[PDB]
């Protein structure tokens, strides 16, 4: 059994899980919940609810870096948020592909901190439908597929999980970066 | 990553998904639970309980189409139940493979209606105990493979969920056909 | 269909499942929880709190044979027992791969008896941290890969279950059987 590998979903994780962080406030400091990195520009999406009645938002990478965070702007209907961060060189981003159609049955890992967790599912339908674990820390984290791209934004009916669509998060960011 | 296909259970889900229908409660209506159709004839399992306390019974089909259910039988032991509806040209038929043997370790997609839902796991044991998702909607509903034959009837330990062998079921079938 | 062969890890479960065995109390008998048969010597992990408050333990393989076992010794901070029994001639042993490296993401069986009952899920994190379901008796039981090598022994968040990696439980065996 030295010889044959194991069947993993580890290369999925090595390249998603780095763009993943974790959420809080801020003496005193709270854990929040989780958080994705879009782009190189310091663009990061969590949901709402983390960041309501938050004085001061902070943001801890799996490299070890930790930034103040400013908050963009939010959606209440699709309870998401965007947040800005200084852009060091080389930040750590969620991989995205606008082309890839998610089906159903795909598998699919959750990313986020009920430290950090990964938990596994599939997409059970297509707001977007999953039977990954989703509890409260793993809410604002990401949803990526076994080749790592970008699903869903994990949110918050036993057994089954919520996620946005990336798209349609994607169109939200922009927005929200915009007005 | 956008040459590269993300490993999936979709096929299954094609292949069976559309035998899987939605049942129904009849003004008021009522959703009841979930249901496969057998055969070309019109036979259709589903759960004992559903139908109890049911004047009118209706189907749903994934294509949209709706009709109007004859209970043939039931058996109280089993908790399963037959329907018949009028057959028009080309149902879709759950896949089934007689000469398939459930090993446990198998992969598993449980197909109900909790909309339509797939939860994914593995047969636990072999009635026939597996670990995805069985809520009340999905009870009624399949369990297959990975390539799409029927393995079991979803039925109603936590984490623990309960299907009926998919022989076993078929036997049964038969005799309230017959009888 | 027939031709093409069902995803499965049943491999992994012949080569894991005759190893973990049952554990029970005894006229009273009482199912206790789950138990791992490490090598020929005849010994055996599980954990501490079944053990707790047993006048006399028992073991059953998934062969027939039932054994009476013998406390050497357990461990308060990790929750962990070993036993023994009289070695016959080839008794089944759990895999072991002290080279094998756990990584995130990684398919694992998880193994016990809340009979014997066999769930799926991956190594969210590395303590061990996986989304195989956990229960009473699959406590003190294994947690292997897809190869079938043993990578913990499971003990008892929603949704979340802990195993102690199986270097870290192989290290404490080997104090116990001397101390
Ligand atoms: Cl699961
Ligand atoms: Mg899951
Ligand atoms: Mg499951
Ligand atoms: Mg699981």
């Amino acid at each position: 059994s030295t010889d044959e590998t194991p069947a993993s979903y580890n290369l999925a994780v090595r390249r998603a899980a780095p763009a993943v962080v974790n959420v809080y406030n801020r003496l005193e400091i709270r854990t929040l919940g989780s958080g994705v990195i879009m782009d190189q520009r310091g663009y990061i999406i969590t949901n709402k609810h983390v960041i309501n009645d938050a004085d001061q938002i902070i943001v801890a990478l799996q490299d070890g870096r930790v930034f103040e965070a400013l908050l963009v702007g939010s959606d209440s209907l699709t309870d998401l948020a965007v947040l800005k961060i200084n852009a060091t060189g080389g930040l750590p981003t969620i991989p995205i592909n606008a082309r890839r159609v998610p089906h159903i049955g795909d598998v699919v890992l959750a990313i986020g901190n009920p430290g950090q967790t990964i938990t596994q599912g599939i997409i059970s339908a297509t707001f977007l439908q999953t039977d990954a674990s989703i509890n409260h820390g793993n809410s604002g984290g990401a949803l990526v597929n076994s080749l790592g791209e970008l699903m869903g934004i994990n949110t918050l009916p036993e057994g089954i999980g919520f996620a946005i669509p990336f798209q349609l998060a994607t169109k939200i960011m922009d927005k929200l970066i915009r007005d």
